[PDB]
Parts: C-alpha cells; sequence; structure tokens
C-alpha cells in the first residue's frame, strides 16, 4: 500500500494587511510598602536630687 | 471544612507614654589587690678577717 496520503505546509500570511498583532505590549507598575517600626527602649535609670 | 480560622499579628505599642522601660544600663567597677610578697634570700658567707 506504499503511497503518500497527505501533507502539511510551512505556508504563512504576509501580514501586510495588519490582520493579526502577535504580542501586545502594556506598561505595568508595582508598588511595595515598608512602614518602619518602633522599637523597644533601652533605659539609664540615673538617681534624681 | 477549608477555611480561615484564626491569624496573628505583628502589631506593636508607640512608647509615646514610656510606658516600657526596656533595659537598664548601671554602672560597676571591681577591685583587684596584688599585694607583692617577700622572698627567701641568697647569702654569700664569708670571714670578718
Amino acid at each position: 500500500d506504499l503511497a503518500v496520503i497527505g501533507f502539511e505546509l510551512d505556508t504563512r500570511f504576509t501580514n501586510t494587511n495588519r490582520r493579526q498583532r502577535g504580542h501586545l505590549l502594556q506598561t505595568r507598575a508595582l508598588q511595595f510598602r515598608h512602614p518602619i517600626p518602633m522599637h523597644a527602649p533601652v533605659t539609664l535609670p540615673m538617681d534624681t536630687m
């Protein structure tokens, strides 16, 4: 039964009518926030008078 | 039973009322004593003549 039965091509369109856009670029931005905590003190307990 | 049941925070106070004292720094001094002892003599005996 040896015979060619089918084929596939690498045919492509010429995108001269701009039918396809392909991938799109969009500008984006991310924002991070880092607030500063307070920390426990150190004390020098000097007596009064 | 998939659900969130609890949480914990990193919430902290601000010491604007000085409620917390933290660690205390105090001055200390130590004294060591090193008294110098006498040691046994070595003698060169001879006659008085």
